[PDB]
């Protein structure tokens, strides 16, 4: 009944963006760690669910092209002025990758050349509990089965929204559908295992202690550090997983998540070693890469990250 689209099939119901290729690669982007609801369904067409809304998003070496599916059995158009403002401040578009690219270029030397192929590698701007809850999911884990843990959460507990080809889109669930007294023993059946137990603790958590999704509204505005703390006392979520959300949801630019892959990276590539892996020492190394990168040190990590993915 509902079929994925295409740039040439359907034309008439995409709208453009202007976007450099510099400025974003969506190939370096959307399954590259940071979310975990896109997928390349054809070829250089990424189709997924942001806002409760289904999109599919191509580009050209100028122009980003998008297109919806609102799916409330409506009359279909082209996205809406406001819906193109969601897409501008989900890639933070406002934010100019190309100086960042050369202010941390200045600094360092192996970022340089990093840089030369990897152009475009920018940060989303997530929901927090989208965010949260995904990265919960992340410990002792892999792109592709988290997807999987991701795909499945949403399609037991979040509401449908409209199915393309074999595909059937479900939004995020909110935290009262993750809290509910059954939700660890269905999370489990999905094959979250132990971070089931997390997801419906920190769903509870956020609702009984902290006072529901406000709270990740106010970590927004609060400073890095305060925000950073205040995450940690949630079941599941520490430093590496505190310093995600804070930099992919919560607009904290200089936050870098540290684990052993990034241990991996500032020993090989930088020769870095403590001075003072640890919970201290992982610590040091995300003030390490804040001293040399700057405010944005959480933005160069991902060009880092990202293009160490692809070989
Ligand atoms: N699944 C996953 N994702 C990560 N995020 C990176 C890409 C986006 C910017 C921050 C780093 C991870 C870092 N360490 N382990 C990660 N796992
Ligand atoms: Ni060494």
């Amino acid at each position: 009944h509902m079929r994925h689209r295409t740039l040439s099939s359907s034309p008439a119901l995409w709208a453009s963006i202007p976007c450099p290729r510099s400025e974003l690669r969506l190939d370096l982007v959307l399954a590259s760690g940071q979310s975990f609801r896109w997928k390349e369904q054809s070829p250089a067409h990424w189709s997924g669910v942001l806002a409760d809304q289904v999109w599919t998003l191509t580009q050209t070496e100028d122009q980003l092209y998008c297109t919806v599916y609102r799916g409330d059995d409506s009359q279909v158009s082209r996205p809406t002025l406001e819906e193109l403002e969601t897409l501008h401040k989900y890639f933070q578009l406002d934010v100019s990758l190309a100086q960042l690219y050369s202010h941390w270029a200045s600094v360092d030397s192996h970022f340089q050349r990093v840089a030369q192929k990897f152009q475009g590698v920018r940060l989303l701007r997530q929901d927090p509990t989208e965010c949260l809850f995904s990265f919960i999911c992340s410990s002792n884990n892999n792109i592709a089965r988290i997807t999987g843990m991701v795909e499945r959460l949403c399609q037991a507990f979040g509401p449908r929204l409209i199915q393309l080809d074999d595909v059937t889109y479900h939004g995020f669930p909110n935290l009262h559908a993750l809290a509910g007294p059954e939700a660890e023993t269905h999370l489990r059946k999905l094959g979250l295992g132990y971070r089931a137990r997390y997801v419906r603790a920190s769903a509870k958590a956020i609702l009984e202690e902290q006072g529901g999704p406000a709270w990740l509204q106010q970590l927004r505005v609060a400073p890095y550090e305060e925000a950073h703390k205040a995450l940690c006392t949630l079941p599941g979520v520490g430093a590496k997983v505190a310093d995600c959300i804070c930099l992919m949801a919560l607009d904290k630019p200089q936050a870098v998540p540290v684990d052993v892959h990034v241990w991996q990276i500032a020993h090989r590539d930088y020769g870095w070693h403590p001075k003072t892996p640890s919970p201290l020492a992982n610590k040091e190394l995300g003030n390490f890469f804040r001293n040399l990168w700057g405010p944005y040190a959480g933005w160069a990590q991902a060009v880092l990250f990202s293009a160490d993915l692809r070989q």
